[PDB]
């Protein structure tokens, strides 16, 4: 139902962005016309993992270090989250 997980895989633009903003694991905010928008990254989500990595768990300056240096491709698994 509505608690099932979503991945949603992006890809970098040409500055090295997906196009989100996240605080404290959770999804906050996606930037317009980017990965992020059209491949359906939501708000009011967090962050599970990355790139086949286990994130739970991660203080918010590790996830940014892992999406900074991932390579252009970008995939994240997330679940609504109160
Ligand atoms: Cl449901």
């Amino acid at each position: 139902g509505a608690m099932d997980p979503r991945t949603i895989t992006m890809h970098k633009d040409s500055t090295g962005h997906v196009g989100f903003i996240f605080k404290n694991g959770k999804i906050t905010s996606i930037v317009k016309d980017s990965s992020a928008a059209r491949n359906g990254l939501l708000t009011e989500h967090n962050i599970c993992e990355i790139n086949g990595q286990n994130v739970i768990g991660l203080k918010d300056s590790q996830i940014a270090d892992i999406l900074s240096t991932s390579g252009t491709v970008v995939t994240i698994t997330i679940m609504p989250a109160f």
